[PDB]
């Protein structure tokens, strides 16, 4: 259930590498 809570968050790691343009 909050499995994604530890990813959404694994994720400001991974997600915002690949990001740099988020205005």
């Amino acid at each position: 259930d909050n499995f994604m809570k530890d990813v959404l968050r694994l994720i400001e790691q991974y997600v915002s590498s690949h990001t740099h343009a988020m205005k």
